[PDB]
C-alpha cells in the first residue's frame, strides 16, 4: 500500500497462446472487467500488464477517481491471445510498473493465467523479496503447482474461474 493507506495492484494478465483455448481469455476480460469497474474501490493506484512471451505494459498506475478511470483501464483488456508463455516477464514488470512509485511490499497483484508454465519458480525470490501479494485465478485446469505456490508463498487468495 502507499504510505497513506492507498491500495496498490497490478493487473497482470495472461494473453499467451495458449488463451486462445475455448473462453479463457472470455474469461480473463470478464474478471479484469468485474475488478475495475466495481471491484476496486475509490482512491486506489492500478496499473495493468498482459504478456506472451514477455511483459507489455498497459498502463502505468494510475489513481481509481472516477468511472472514467476505469473505463480506460477495462479498454486495454486482451483483445486477443497469442505467443508464448511467460508469468515471470509479467510480475517482474508488474514489480518495476509499481516501484515506479511505490514499493512492491504491500502491494497486490492479480495475476489472471490459465498456469500453463513450467518456468515459475525463475522469479520465486524476486516474488520473494517483493513483498508483494499474488493473488491468482486459475483460467484452465492444467495449472502449474508453482501457480498456487505464487499466493501461499506471498499471501494472496486463489480462485478458479475456468468451467
Ligand atoms: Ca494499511
Ligand atoms: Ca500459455
Amino acid at each position: 500500500e502507499t504510505g497513506i493507506g492507498q491500495r496498490i495492484v497490478c493487473l497482470v494478465l495472461d494473453k499467451s497462446g495458449s488463451m486462445a483455448t475455448g473462453n479463457r481469455l472470455n474469461r480473463l476480460n470478464q474478471a479484469g472487467q468485474l475488478f475495475l469497474l466495481q471491484t476496486v474501490e475509490l482512491g486506489s493506484w492500478v496499473g495493468m500488464v498482459t504478456f506472451d512471451s514477455a511483459a507489455h505494459v498497459q498502463s502505468e498506475l494510475i489513481q481509481i477517481n472516477s468511472g472514467s478511470d476505469r473505463d480506460t483501464l477495462a479498454k486495454r483488456l486482451p483483445a486477443a491471445a497469442s505467443g508464448g508463455t511467460s508469468i515471470c516477464s509479467g510480475l517482474r514488470s508488474a514489480f518495476t510498473v509499481i516501484r515506479k512509485k511505490y514499493p512492491t511490499d504491500g502491494s497486490e497483484i492479480v495475476l489472471l493465467t490459465d498456469g500453463e508454465d513450467n518456468t515459475i519458480s525463475g522469479c520465486f525470490n524476486e516474488v520473494k523479496q517483493s513483498g508483494a501479494i499474488i493473488h491468482t485465478v486459475a483460467l484452465g485446469p492444467s495449472a502449474a503447482q508453482e501457480l498456487e505456490e505464487l499466493s501461499k508463498m506471498t499471501g494472496g487468495l486463489q480462485t478458479y474461474a475456468s468451467d
